[PDB]
C-alpha cells in the first residue's frame, strides 16, 4: 500500500516547485483548511501580472470572489494544474509558461502572444 509523505506541506517555506508540464508554483503561505481536490467548485482572490510588473486584471472588491470547477477546462491549463492541492488559508504563486496560459491567440489586446504569466492566488473555500 502506498502512503502520502506531505513533503511540500512540511517544507513548503521560499520552496519553487517544477511540475513535468513546465508550470512552477510556490507557497508564500500554508494553508489550515480542506485540500483542493478536482471537481469541486473553488472560489479564490487573485492578482495577475506580465513578467515585467504590468498588472492586468485582479479580483477587485465588487461582490467577488472569483470561482470555477476544479479540473473542468473553465479556466486556463496552469490554473486547473496550480490550484489543486492548494488548502484553504492559503496564497500560491503561479509562474505559467505560455502554452499553459494564452499561447499564441494572447487575451483582449491586453496579455501578448507568447506571454509567461504570473499570478498570486488565495484559497478562500473548496
Ligand atoms: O479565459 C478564461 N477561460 C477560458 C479558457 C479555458 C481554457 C483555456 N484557456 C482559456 C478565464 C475566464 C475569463 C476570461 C476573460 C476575462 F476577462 C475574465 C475571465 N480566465 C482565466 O482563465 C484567467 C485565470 C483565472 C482568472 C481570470 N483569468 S485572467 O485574469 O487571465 C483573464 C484576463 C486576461 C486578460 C486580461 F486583460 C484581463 C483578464
Amino acid at each position: 500500500m502506498h502512503h502520502h509523505h506531505h513533503h511540500e506541506n512540511l517544507y513548503f517555506q521560499g520552496t519553487v516547485v517544477t511540475t513535468e508540464s513546465g508550470l512552477k508554483y510556490e507557497d508564500l503561505t500554508e494553508g489550515s483548511g480542506a485540500e483542493a481536490r478536482a471537481g469541486q467548485t473553488v472560489s479564490v482572490h487573485y492578482t495577475g501580472w506580465l513578467t515585467d510588473g504590468q498588472k492586468f486584471d485582479s479580483s477587485k472588491d465588487r461582490n467577488d470572489p472569483f470561482a470555477f470547477v476544479l479540473g473542468g477546462g473553465m479556466v486556463i491549463k496552469g490554473w486547473d494544474e496550480g490550484v489543486q492541492g492548494m488548502k484553504v488559508g492559503g496564497v500560491r504563486r503561479l509562474t505559467i509558461p505560455p502554452q499553459l496560459g494564452y499561447g499564441a491567440r494572447g487575451a483582449g489586446g491586453v496579455i501578448p502572444p507568447n506571454a509567461t504569466l504570473v499570478f498570486e492566488v488565495e484559497l478562500l473555500d473548496v
